[PDB]
């Protein structure tokens, strides 16, 4: 139903092979990688905010699903897409040859990033207030 | 008693004056001064971990009190200082020409960064878990 809170990062795999076939710099990937932050997501409707914290830096960005939006990507460079619904629990889009899937499940929220033969895949679970 | 826990940031002073004085770049400044994050300290005795959020970077710094240690500031800089416990609530350090104060009342953290005649002011909340 609702997106919205705190959500702390537990695990994660293929971090450093993801963060170097974008183009990540080498030194920004060995000082995120084992940084365990939180993410905080705020949902108004089909209206999201989020402040992910991702490795070393922090990202903010702000999008309607179904409507067009510009984000910031992991290297700083915006990117026009469409972030779709699937289902009520899955947020899923797709910015130059990257899929992004994120699905709520109760506390638990799973971001999975396929990039060619790579998964990325974050677990964080939410933090209870 | 225990600084341990997760802090969101509700105020702050000084924040761009601060970074500017330390040659932080406009860029940096502007993206950073509006994130309202999440810092995380863990303590154990004299032992602390900090995972800080600070604008629109996460910095993890490691230190026991009392002993030599390279931390890592806002301009990437690792500097070699010695932090100090003093009462139960309250961390003092020196580094450069900054005097740091991060004073713990009740569920309210207070972070006093001076340099110069600039007092750049930080005050977060305990998370409640
Ligand atoms: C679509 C690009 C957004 C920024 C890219 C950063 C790479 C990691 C993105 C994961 C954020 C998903 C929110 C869930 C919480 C989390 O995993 O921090
Ligand atoms: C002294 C090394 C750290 C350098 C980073 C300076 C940016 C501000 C640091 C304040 C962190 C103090 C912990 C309390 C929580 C917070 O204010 O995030």
């Amino acid at each position: 139903s609702s997106f919205s809170g705190k959500y702390q990062l537990q695990s994660q795999e293929n971090f450093e092979a993801f963060m170097k076939a974008i183009g990540l710099p080498e030194e920004l990937i060995q000082k995120g990688k084992d940084i365990k932050g939180v993410s905080e997501i705020v949902q108004n409707g089909k209206h999201f905010k989020f402040t992910i914290t991702a490795g070393s830096k922090v990202i903010q960005n702000e999008f309607t699903v179904g409507e067009e939006a510009e984000m910031e990507t992991m290297t700083g460079e915006k990117v026009k897409t469409v972030v779709q619904l699937e289902g009520d629990n899955k947020l899923v889009t797709t910015f130059k040859n990257i899929k992004s899937v994120t699905e709520l499940n109760g506390d638990i929220i799973t971001n999975t990033m396929t990039l060619g033969d790579i998964v990325f895949k974050r677990i964080s679970k939410r933090i209870l207030e």
